[PDB]
């Protein structure tokens, strides 16, 4: 299928790498590029402050699409809070903004190097935790990554994006303090 | 040598360990106490309804969330100047879809407000009991305790009390980070409940 990735940075590239391995056609658009058409799955691999403006720009094309929010909405001035409500998430915000799209929270808990390599510092396979309201959307997303080296687990409904964002925040603060590194993180072990 | 034991990660040296009290004799309380025991410390266990005749330097509250306030109240004066560890995942068990503490807070922050002269830490809520008993995340990676708290010296003393155990211990930040720890614990529990992981696995912390 057609996968559209907004953001040609580290996450966009790492995410796209896995969809390409799985045999999909991946199209990338950076900040100075314009998209004429969008794929079935759209990855929002951009900074949180860019998310709402991007969703507005493609409001029409995003209707009926699986739209994946990968953001960790940290307050980057303080590193001591998120910039979304304590009982909510950037994904929930996006789903309200895109009522005709099936929004998924995914990849926010997997550091970019772990997506590129497919392993958590060479020790365990990398695992995507995907939250979203529609099971069919989660199933299609999961199927799209079947032939990639990534494991994929259903993290629940979109309400669980709160917990996913909390986990991403914790992971980043641990790596920032040098207690773990940025090629490691939280491995999901059965 | 009544309370003198060997300390495995201090070249097996033989010296008196710390006094640890664990409230809660369930799967978590027993697995946590197991690690303090193998680290060479003196561990005493009490159910929440038992009389705590002794209170150590570190007090583990391995009890349900609703029991925390009651224990804190009963021993508040006696807990002054002690390290008090909240291990809870304060779920709404009726729904399995919510926590029972405010969205911008944590059970540990509530406990710290109740016990202003205690050094409250959040620890063990992200480690399933089996991973504490074995010291490994389903035999694949070492188990890691994430400890949040305001007092760096208290976190250091807690970390030192586990240094002779098999567990890795990392500083998760100030007590405000208990919100994120509780979120992670909740998520881990729901993944096990859905059978996508088992109760002897979970989140391994990889450097
Ligand atoms: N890095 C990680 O390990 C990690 C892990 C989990 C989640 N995340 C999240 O992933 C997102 C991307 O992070 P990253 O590490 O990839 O950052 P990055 O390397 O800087 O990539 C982000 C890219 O998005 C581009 N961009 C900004 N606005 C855009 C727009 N309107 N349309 C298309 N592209 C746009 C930027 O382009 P320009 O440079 O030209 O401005 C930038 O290259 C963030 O929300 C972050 O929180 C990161």
């Amino acid at each position: 299928m057609e996968i559209t990735i907004f953001g040609k940075g580290n996450m966009g590239q790492a995410i796209g790498h896995n969809f390409e391995i799985a045999g999909h056609e991946v199209t990338y658009y950076g900040s100075k590029d314009q998209a004429t058409t969008l794929g079935e799955i759209v990855i929002m691999a951009v900074p949180y402050p860019a998310l709402a403006a991007l969703a507005k720009q493609y409001a029409t094309q995003l209707k009926g699409k699986i739209v994946v929010d990968i953001t960790n909405p940290l307050n980057f001035d303080t590193w001591d809070d998120l910039v979304v409500p304590a009982d909510s998430s950037a994904a929930q915000e996006l789903q309200q903004q895109l009522p005709d799209s099936q929004v998924l929270k995914a990849f926010n808990t997997t550091f970019a190097a772990t997506l590129q390599s497919g392993q958590v510092n060479g020790k365990e396979p990398t695992t995507v935790l995907v939250a979203g309201n529609d099971d069919s959307a989660k199933q299609r997303f999961t199927r799209a990554l079947a032939d990639s080296p990534l494991e994929v687990k259903d993290a629940g409904k979109l309400k669980r994006a709160r917990e996913l964002e909390a986990m991403g925040f914790m992971q980043m603060t641990l790596a920032a303090s040098e207690q773990i590194g940025w090629t490691g993180g939280f491995a999901v072990v059965k």
